[PDB]
């Protein structure tokens, strides 16, 4: 009904973890240009996490790292979705976000933490991502 | 319309009866695998388990018991949902949950209760089952 | 498009009237076995009378009187809807209901009240019916 | 989708002009066996009353008047709408209604003034005709 | 889902720019002829400029404005849209609306700003084209 | 609290009966002059019938019967709400309305039904009211 | 409650009478310093001219005309209501408006139709009037 | 602000618990007489009865048990609830409802039980009891 | 009565303008002194805007600027409310934000634009200020 | 209004910190006896946490630790709040829950964390406290 089959449905939206590998950029681009009204992922609750979290685990082969919708644009620790919702909510991983190298501004779901946790980390890197789209 | 033809729409959520016979386990992988977002099935309601119970009477084939989402997985009676769910709902059979012979840690309805009422069994037993998903 | 085509919507439910001629149960048991989700109609607002009359009389020919989902199970006047609805609205027709010679315990509507009121009748007479359904 | 592509989504119902020309009576007829749940129109605000008026004018073509449901049944000026809704809203043509005649009884949406004031007229006229269906 | 895969779906409607240069009455025409209920497009929120923004930047290459469904059909300043929702949030670009020439009276999206902002243009310049339909 | 202490507060309104006798025009003044936005009660969901009836069975002693909105000032059962709410529901106690001998033309709750069912009455009669108020 | 006693609750906003006779201007400006959130009325709909006249006629005697919200400040017939709502809903007197002798701009509710029409008047003309709060 | 201070809020009702000693009967046309629209309490839900157990153990003194508005009218096992609420929750004492000796029909919360299940009772017990209440 | 009589009621929350001059902070630290749930003003819609300009205009005497709870912390551009909103609505007025000589980082509602507009201002200017709270 | 002057209306419930020091459980009856419904605060988001702190800091008396909801009954790490609902949210200071001297099970805001982080204490120790309330 609200979303094509392949799709997780969750509080109105929609979401799919794609396995092809892209920069943080590239990813944005490539969810914003799939259909009209999509951008990576943004999370605003801990059920959202896990739920999410479990579907990656179930749907996603390899240990690839996965792109969601925040950064720090301003590079400043403003963290900001793409989707322009609100940062109402974080789950980052242990000592996170670092800023490390002061090279990190995009954030990815850990794979090590069955994909649960957060880490800013270098936006040229190559991940998967998971896309956040109303049908 | 909310969900396929074969499936049962019920208080927002749409369920179906599979006959095949599984493990709990191969049961709850089987329906997140059917779609992103379903589990085996969770109940928070006395006019649930009647609906379930009635609807499953009249499409299942075969008189197996069903598994259902809930599961002791600490072995320390502590029941939790697949969904991630409360569990502030509970409808043992007459002397469950037992823990019998320390090797029962997961629920089904039970067929000589008209699948109204619940029952610990052994995980690695194979039953039939009821998936919930979101559409 | 809440439902079918040959459905009429109402409410967040679709009705339809089955010509067939069964007795109360065997009704019952058709529209159950219909799809998941279906019995004979339960009503709940006057509106829903006045709509399902004029539905009926447009897309039911002839007089005979049309089955709902209304009954005595225990045969003392405790009237209850087989979708398991509350009993929070009557229109019986003159008279009506009155257990005559104790043999009538299934509600249908009256033809010759344009199927707007009630009566109670005997189970194993042969009516038209109405399905209710969740799509 | 709330209504099919060929029909006009309004305040939760759909609308389609008819270009068959027929009587009021014939008219109302064949809306209601259209499909469950369809009148000729009514309205109920003067939005409604301008967004029909250029939806016919655009699907439309010609001269001919168009049927909708309101009537006086009784024949003295208690005009009611055929799916039962209240009469709220009126909006007459320049000295209408008025009973010419004595032989004017239904209501028809005047093509001279591009669709948008009412004229009662002899319901046996052949005009175009607005129906109203929920889906 | 709400819209087709190609259209934007928003607060409850359907958006589309169309990448064809057509006269601001010409775009109307084919928007409100492309099914029953589409216009030039309504702004009601500043949530909305920015969505469209960005889509309209995706899915809209080059340096051609685009036409909206606001207009000044009276010629003095009276900004009206032409599906008949209230005027009840603006965003002129810098100095607009202006008028200019006494030859300026239909509203577009300002290419330049990002189309994010308006300006009042000459009726019969070509612009591409923002559809809104209630599907 | 959304009513006065001795107000009946029932789906956004506020009812109270009022034991004093008036003829049906006087009741009405009685209540439009209390306080702005009162009238004689209006009736819509047979819910509203039943919790009324008890309400003043329990705070109106007596055999008097009870004045209500309903009124058909044309004379050609054309039944109107003072309030000027849709006259969708009726709930009419037996035989009635009968515009007995030509006289009968306000509407009252009978005592004998248990205030349940309605009756047009001379409207020169004296029955205690149903006052109906918004705070 | 959502106003006090001795204002008339309609669709969410407050209004009250005021039988001090004032010009237009002097109306509005003691409507917006009675207390924040004021102005003079604004209509939108049919049963708020019925309810409002009625409303007038009991708690305002005399032959006074009322001063509403509605006024031609651009002085070309561009009427706009002061609280900045749409003007989507008109119910203009026999033959208003007419700007007779170029000298009416603002809108007044008639005495002699009940309260129900409107009139372009001379501003400086002393009516009473009907302000529109928020509480 | 929706209930007085005294009163236990919950889900749009007012709660409250009276000391004093009365039949069943005497204790619903108490509650009923209190104040327009009260009745005995209903439950519909697992919290409600934890919430309102822990409220009568810290407002109550004594052991006394308290009347609650489920009953058996038919004396055949239909529990209905006084405020004509649907019975779609259950939470009887261990081995209830038995009607004892054919005498009990009236429910009540039993003291023993923190006063959180449930016991059908001789209706001429001498009981506390608990209201319930709209203001 | 949402407010109390002396603050504008608007989407839930309750508006006041003081017109004591205070720095930036010293309004923000007076608006939580208040009372519990107080903040210098936060907008998210166009409506506001116009609705606090007017209110501004006819309660606020002079042309004092008006702090608003806007400010950029970090010092980077990054603009939040002190109420912990999302920031997804702006009007800044022409040029702003500037960071003037970088020592702007709070921002005021500017008189010159009729209250409609913002800029950021240096914190330590006295302006007049809007408080925002919950009652 | 939702809640007195001197408490803090936040999501739907109200919030007040009591300076005297009480220990965990005379905090927790003293909430319940301030009226029907209170308990100590229960928390379930981020915003919650930092609305919360800002209060405390703001209005308190001392520099007093601050009981909340969260307790350890079963002494073996099982956090429940006294309100009853779900335990989704946690928020511990560095190093906490330690169960420290395996004799505290009682939570507390830490003040050196501005109030917005939580330590497991000992539930005899004296601290200030929130409640929690449905008005
Ligand atoms: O060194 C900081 C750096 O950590 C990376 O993540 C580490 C993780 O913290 C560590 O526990 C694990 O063993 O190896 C990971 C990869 O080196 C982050 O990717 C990076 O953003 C920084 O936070
Ligand atoms: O012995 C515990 C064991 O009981 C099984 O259920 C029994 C049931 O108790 C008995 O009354 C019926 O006749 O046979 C059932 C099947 O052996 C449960 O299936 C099992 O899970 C344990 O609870
Ligand atoms: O007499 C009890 C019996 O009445 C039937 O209804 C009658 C009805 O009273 C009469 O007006 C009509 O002409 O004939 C009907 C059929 O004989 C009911 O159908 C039956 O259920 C009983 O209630
Ligand atoms: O004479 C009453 C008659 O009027 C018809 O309408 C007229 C209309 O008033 C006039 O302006 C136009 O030029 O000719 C129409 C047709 O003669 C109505 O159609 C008819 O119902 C009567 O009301
Ligand atoms: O001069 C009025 C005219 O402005 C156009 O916009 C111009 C703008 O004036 C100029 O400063 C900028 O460099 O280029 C813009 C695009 O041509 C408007 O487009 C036109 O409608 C008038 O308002
Ligand atoms: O006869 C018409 C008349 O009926 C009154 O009701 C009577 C009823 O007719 C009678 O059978 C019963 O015993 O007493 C009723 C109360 O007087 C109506 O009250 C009146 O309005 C007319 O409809
Ligand atoms: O002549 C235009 C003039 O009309 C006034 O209203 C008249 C009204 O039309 C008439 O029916 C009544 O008897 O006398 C009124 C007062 O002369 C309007 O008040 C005025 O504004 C003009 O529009
Ligand atoms: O004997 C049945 C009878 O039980 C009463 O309750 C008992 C309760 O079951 C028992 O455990 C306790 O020791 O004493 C109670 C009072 O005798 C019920 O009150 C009655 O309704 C029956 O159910
Ligand atoms: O120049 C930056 C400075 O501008 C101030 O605003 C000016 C404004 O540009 C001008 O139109 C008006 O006449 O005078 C204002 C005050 O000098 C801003 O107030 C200041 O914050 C900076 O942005
Ligand atoms: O030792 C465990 C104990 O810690 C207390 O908190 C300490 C805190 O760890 C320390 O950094 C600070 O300087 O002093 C605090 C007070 O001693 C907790 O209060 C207590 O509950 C335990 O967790
Ligand atoms: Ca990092
Ligand atoms: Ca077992
Ligand atoms: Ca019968
Ligand atoms: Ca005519
Ligand atoms: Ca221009
Ligand atoms: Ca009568
Ligand atoms: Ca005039
Ligand atoms: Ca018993
Ligand atoms: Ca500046
Ligand atoms: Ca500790
Ligand atoms: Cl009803
Ligand atoms: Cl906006
Ligand atoms: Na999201
Ligand atoms: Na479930
Ligand atoms: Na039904
Ligand atoms: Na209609
Ligand atoms: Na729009
Ligand atoms: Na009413
Ligand atoms: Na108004
Ligand atoms: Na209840
Ligand atoms: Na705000
Ligand atoms: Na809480």
């Amino acid at each position: 009904n609200n979303c094509p089959l392949d799709w997780l449905p969750m509080n109105g939206l929609c979401y799919k973890i794609f396995n092809q590998l892209k920069t943080w950029e590239d990813a944005e681009m490539f969810c914003r240009k799939y259909k009209p009204g999509c951008h990576l992922a943004s999370f605003h609750r801990y059920g959202e996490s896990l739920e999410i979290a479990e579907y990656i685990s179930d749907y996603h082969k390899g240990q690839e790292n996965v792109w969601i919708g925040l950064r720090d644009k301003k590079k400043d620790f403003s963290w900001e979705w793409t989707d322009r919702s609100c940062t109402d909510y974080l789950t980052w991983d242990k000592n996170q976000p670092d800023h490390y190298q002061n090279k990190e501004f995009c954030v990815e779901l850990v794979s090590l933490t069955g994909y649960r946790l957060w880490n800013d980390q270098v936006c040229e890197s190559k991940d998967a991502f998971l896309c956040q789209c109303k049908f």
